[PDB]
This record gives C-alpha cells, structure tokens and sequence, in this order.
C-alpha cells in the first residue's frame, strides 16, 4: 500500500506585483506611506507577489474558496475529473468566514458530486496536515485518491481598511502622527495570495513523473514556546493570547483585533531550534536519515533573512544541505504562507529537472506557534 | 489493522443551568428580555446545560483550548498518559481565535512533550473529521495511537454583549422595532458549551469494553445546498456568503457579523435530506447494511422538533431504528454541537449497557453547509 502524488497545481491570482506598486495596491494607512516597508523587503528579499485584488478597482478577484477552487480545477485531466475525487482535504489560514469550514465552501465552488470534505485549521501547517489527511486516506486503504488543497489571502486583512478604525481611535486620543505597531505593518510586506492543490492516488501514473510519499512527519513544540503568529486575538504580556471574543466589541475596532500580527523578536530568537532543529533530529534519529541521501530541499523559510538561519540549523544538527540542492521560488512568487510549499512542488514537478530515484525533503515550518512539518517523496 | 476507541471522555463546565437562569447568565439585548427564548426553548426540549461562564460574576471559566484540554485529561489512567499521545486531532467550531489553529493551542494547555498536533475546522462534523484524522493515522499504521478532541465555547459569541453595537445602531436608526432578528437570536437558547475526547488504540484494552471503529462515512452536499449556519459573515440574497473582511468595520459591528446565524427556513426544509437520508443511503447501499442488525442508534439530533423528522427520514430510506434503540442525553446536557457526540459516547461506555458484539451506528449532522458524519462501531 504506497501513496502517490500524481498531480500538482498552483493558481496565483492576477498579475505579479513588484516592490514599487504593492504599497498602492495595499493602500496607506491614516493617508500616509509605511515607514518599514523598504527595509522589511530589503530583508525578506522577495520581489514579486500576487494579490487577490482588482488592479484598476481595488475589488476581490476572489475569495478564499475561489482561490482553492481554481487550484483543485487544475487537477483535471483525462485522467482525473473533479467527480472522481474521493475525498477533499482544504485548508486556508484566512478562511472567509469563521462558520462554516473552508473546505465545504471550496465543494460549493467547485460544485463536484457529494463527496467526503475535510478542513483542516492553522497556518502555514495546515496545507501540510491537509496532505497529510489525505495521505492516510489513501495509504490506509479509506479510499484510492484524495485531495488536499489550501489558500491564502491575505490581501484581505492586510489592505489599509484593516486598520482605519484604530487610525481615527487614536485620532480621537489627539494623537498627531499615529502609526500602526511595527508588529502589525510588518506583514503586510511578507504575506501574500496564492493556491495550491495535490491529487494524491495509490498507484503512479503510467507516463511521466509521480512522487511517492514515504512519510509525512509534524511535530508542534507548543508545550512550551508561546503563540507567536496570531490573528483574532492579541497577545497578552504574560506570552498567553487573548480570544477576540474575550474583548469588547470597540476594542476589536480600535486595536485591529482581527489582523494578523508576528511576535518578531520571538520569532527571531526561536524560529530555527523549535520549527526546524528540535523536530528534524528527532526525525533524523528515528527514521536513520543521511543528508547525502536527500536530492532536493523544498524549504519554506518566507524571508531571505532566515535562509542561512535554518542553513545553520541544519550544520547543527550534522544535516547540513549544500544551497545547490535547495529548491524555492519565494523571491518571484511570493510568500503564500501554507501555499508556498504547493506553489514549490508545482514548479519542480513541471520544470523536467526531477529524475528517478531523486530523493525530496520538504520542510514546512509554522511559526504561528511553534510546529514543523516535514516530508520525504521519492520520484518514480 | 484495527482501530479501537478505548476510552471516552467528556467534561461540562460548570452546573447544570435550568431554563430560567440561562437567560440571566446570557444577558439582555437592550435592557429587554428575549421575546423567542420560551418557544425555542418550547420547540428544542432542551432543560440543562452548561457554560463557561461564571454564574455570578459573568467571567469565563474556560477557554476552548481549556475546555478541550480537560476533556483530553480525562483520558488519562494506569494505561495512558499524557505523553504516550503519538497524535492529536482538535476541533472548535469556537476556537478562541483564528491564528493559531485550535489544536496548538490546546497542546499549549496540556504541555505534553512534542507531538504532532492537527486542527479540523467547520462546525458539527468537525468532531468527527477529527477524530476520523486519528482513526486513519492508527488504521493506516502511521501511529498506535491518536487522540481526537473537539470543544465548544459558544456563550462567548453568544452573550448579549456581542449584539450590544448592533443594538446602538438600531435604536439610532429609529427602528419600530429595536430587537435583533430572529436569525441572530435563536442560536442563543440552542447552542451550549462542552468537550469531549477519544483514545484510539490499534489493539482494545483488556480490562473493560472497547469500541471498534468499523468506519466513519462523510458527505457534503454543499455542491447544491447553501450555507445555512454561518458566523464572522452574512449571507446574501442570492444564498452566497459574503465574509467578513469583505465588509466594513463599522458593519461588523452595526450587525453583528461575528455572531452565529441560521438561515431557519432552509434549515427546516432540508436539513432531513442533506445530512441523513441522502448520505445515509449511499452508505446503506454501498456497505449492504440492514437497520435490524443495529442495536444502538446515537444521533446527534440537536432539537426535540427534530427528532421525529429524522426517524421518518430513516423510514424513507427503509432503515427504520425505534425509539428505544436511540440513546441520547441532549435533553440533559445541551446541545454542545461538535462535542454531542462524544458526550453521547461517554454516557455509554461508562453505563454499563454494552455488551460484546452489539454494533452501534452513530449519526452527527452538521447543518452548516449539509455534511452528513456517520461511524459504525462494534463492542469488543
């Protein structure tokens, strides 16, 4: 009984946005330009990104369930119609709504027969422990396909309206110049929107290129690091997080409850140790892993700032992996949060470098609290 | 391979509240008392239930992450403890916030050693895709073990301060009427608070009974029904759901978007079909099945309107279950959503009533968007 992905998709939406138009795009808050940006990009490194929003107008293009849909659609072939889908795995870190889950509002898009759908919950895991449900799905014998998806769009918390009612609060309090907290306007220049979906079966195609699935391994530190990526909620100065609901409703409003905000000097500290070191060693040790054995490194680090951060991660834990066999489109497309490692396999399955037998270690970390997801294909 | 549930848990919050106190623990809208709580409260049946609110002083008591943590304490005896938890699936139609996903978050309650940590989202369903995550992870051999939770905290978004912005806006408009609609008020003599939790095991325990996991079946119908239970948006007129961020800050406020709603209407017309008689007869057809070999029936029926409204759709589809067959404590514990049937189950196991070889098929609804959740069982 072995599992396949047998097809990738990724959907990004529009065209590609460079440095000097996404503030534009994004719109100032409070009528004046972000202070940070130029050096929040100057660190992340990434270049260009897709928003789900109408360049001329300023409307959605899509929503969450769209942008899902239109990644799961390209998964079709003569192979595979969406009626042959056994089972949907969807996961989205900005789902439109709260009630109901992601993944029945993407069946309502895609309108397919009725059928099993899942939603998982998270950040930038929860596209991985969608695959990973659908993963056991197959490898159990539950079904002979599934499909996992996720989305992001983040364009939809992080345009200028997000913020305009703490804006005009602290207007009301006199303050001249108010600027949103470094924590807040700091995303807005890292996240952006993008989908991505896998068809996963228990047999490879015939022709052309599948990728076996050996493991799928995830570990969450969270027993003892602290929430540190959040939204709907503010962090208390105790390390616990507050729930929206436990706060008035003009708070939601004057403190923008409902962004999503980054504990950055934490992130900073523990990203690498409790996203990566601690849990690949444990992986290292119980599965007998070597490093020269590992063909491709699909990483996603988000920012070129952690790139030989995690590098040094893995020297310390005698995994080192030269750069030359490290494999990300970050700079170009952007970071889509749970996406990002979908928008990667799609680029490496369809660019014809992938040869039998090559060996994949994909490591998506999570920093909202402290998880690291990791997987091992194999082509064939 | 095989699956056992092999312990169940399930914690309330708090004493049992009577029909004449809930309302003093949920507050007034207004200063006004609820003119639809008596005929709810006529039509659901409903007599207990439990929040996680202070009954004096109006606090929480428990977050979901909280809520959850302690049912998933309750697990823990000679044979299992906290640590040996090689999974854990979490699910909160309530989470107490949107970033992080439920499930690290109850993990940071726990602080158990490092595990891997899944989120499920979604409403009543979610308990069991859940729990359906951890069966396939022991079915399929990736673990021994797993643990599912799911909580519900709906007095957060319940209480009368999440309408009190929607109330100022419509006194200031010059309503006639000032109350909210129906559609934002009824939830709030339906939905209660609880938790539960399940250990599975790829081998039964010796001491006691164990439930085996024969399979868990799941549909949804959303690619033809509309959503129908809804929270942190508003649906349309053209049956749509427009998020949340798709709408002003003022508006979130002005009309409670973060509320839950239902959409009552297409909820009576069609909740019969599209979460029990179309999914439970292709499950019927397709596993041969006869309603003469189940010896208990644990639905999750949510209202005494419904119940007999589901026994006919069990006549349409000439798999007829009698009265005495059903075993529920709605009337006793609430309506606790996700977390019914695991309080169903708790009941149960610890009853004394089961006996080697009976089979029992466990129906959980989930009205959001149609999903129809089915488990079979058999006492070892």
């Amino acid at each position: 009984n072995n599992v396949y992905i047998t097809k990738v998709s990724a959907f990004m939406p529009g065209n590609p946005i460079d440095n000097n138009t996404m503030e534009s795009v994004l719109g100032f808050v409070g009528g004046r330009p972000s202070r940070s940006r130029h050096i929040v990009l100057r660190n992340n490194g990434i270049k260009y990104r897709h928003y789900a929003l109408d360049p001329e107008t300023g409307e959605a293009t899509y929503t969450s369930a769209q942008l899902a849909a239109e990644a799961v659609k390209g998964l079709v072939d003569e192979h595979f119609s969406l009626d042959d889908m056994q089972s949907l795995a969807a996961s989205s870190g900005t789902s439109d709504q709260i009630i109901p889950g992601h993944g029945v509002m993407v069946h309502g898009e895609l309108k397919n027969k009725p059928c099993e759908v899942i939603s998982t919950s998270g950040a930038c895991a929860a596209g991985m422990t969608a695959m990973k449900y659908a993963y056991l799905s197959v490898l159990s014998g539950a079904t002979s396909n599934a499909v996992s998806t996720t989305s992001e769009v983040p364009s939809t918390v992080l345009h200028a309206r997000n913020f305009q009612s703490e804006n005009e609060a602290r207007v009301a309090e006199l303050e001249r110049r108010p600027e949103i907290a470094f924590e807040k306007d700091f995303l807005r220049w890292m996240l952006s929107d993008g989908a991505g979906a896998a068809l996963l079966e228990n047999k490879p195609r015939p022709d052309g290129v599948s990728l076996r699935i050996d493991w799928i391994d995830i570990y969450s530190f969270a027993n003892e690091q602290e929430t540190c990526m959040y939204s709907g909620g503010e962090k208390l100065a105790d390390g616990s997080l507050k729930g929206w609901a436990q706060m008035s409703q003009a708070d939601w409003l004057a403190y923008s409850v409902f962004c999503i905000k980054q504990d950055v000097r934490y992130l900073n500290e523990r990203v690498v140790k409790f996203t990566l070191t601690e849990p690949l060693r444990r992986i290292v040790a119980d599965r007998n892993l070597s490093s020269e054995s590992i063909d491709w490194f699909l990483p996603h680090y988000s920012s070129e700032y952690f790139r030989m951060k995690f590098s040094e991660g893995l020297d310390d834990i005698n995994f080192s992996i030269e750069q030359e066999r490290w494999f990300t489109n970050l700079t170009v497309k952007g970071n889509t949060g749970s996406a990002s490692i979908y928008i990667m396999l799609d680029e490496l399955m369809k660019s014809g470098k992938l040869k039998k037998d090559q060996r994949l270690l994909c490591f998506i970390p999570e920093s909202a609290r402290f998880t690291g997801a990791f997987m091992h294909l194999t082509v064939v």
